[PDB]
């Protein structure tokens, strides 16, 4: 591998979260939920999404320039940033949301995060 | 490395599966799921425990015998038994279930799953 497995752990871990947040924010939704979990869960894949945008050293997250990673990482955060809107009318018990639109969307979004996972990869592996 | 990338995938996305399937068995809560998709999840999950356990060649998942892996899968495992069934009660509208206690051992199953990826991860490189 030329990236560090934290990396690659990193990156996975979005795939993870983008459920983690789903779950925390229908749980809201049902009245028994945490708005902090469900921000601090938010707050988790954004530092990530910025750590495999730039690097972090700190962390031992490599940038990946490759013109079709940075493609992805850019597709995925079109699509995080109407699934973001979308968490945060969820997790609001009395709001107008459309419940399947919201799980598809989070479908789409692993997906695409599954995808970038892949590419990251197939570039890093031998 | 000495295991296949793939392994590390695998073990990674177990991670996840834990979390989809209590958003699906969260939006069946809610009327808005789908029975198929929770089955379809947490048979992905099981059959890649099974994968991680014995290897699979055509998956390219590679079997990781060190005492502390083997140790913290059968850890997992006993957990995953009680999730699981957790999973249905959820899932049913019209159940009493404390969501709370869910939450919790839904998070505790994915740290010994997050718990499972670091083990391997630091024996494979
Ligand atoms: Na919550
Ligand atoms: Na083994
Ligand atoms: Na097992």
């Amino acid at each position: 591998m030329s990236i560090s497995p934290e990396t690659i752990n990193v990156a996975g871990a979005q795939r993870m979260l983008s459920q983690k947040m789903a779950r925390e924010a229908l749980q809201l939704r049902l009245g028994a939920g945490d708005p902090k979990a469900l921000a601090a869960t938010i707050a988790q894949y954004e530092r990530s999404a910025a750590d495999l945008d730039a690097g972090n050293a700190e962390r031992n997250v490599s940038r990946m320039g490759a013109p079709e990673i940075a493609a992805q990482r850019q597709k995925v955060a079109q699509i995080w940033g109407r699934y973001r809107a979308m968490l945060d009318q969820v997790a609001q018990p009395a709001s107008q949301v459309d419940l399947r639109g919201f799980s598809q969307y989070s479908t789409e979004l692993l997906g695409e995060l599954n995808n970038l996972v892949s590419l990251m990869s197939a570039r890093a592996d031998s």
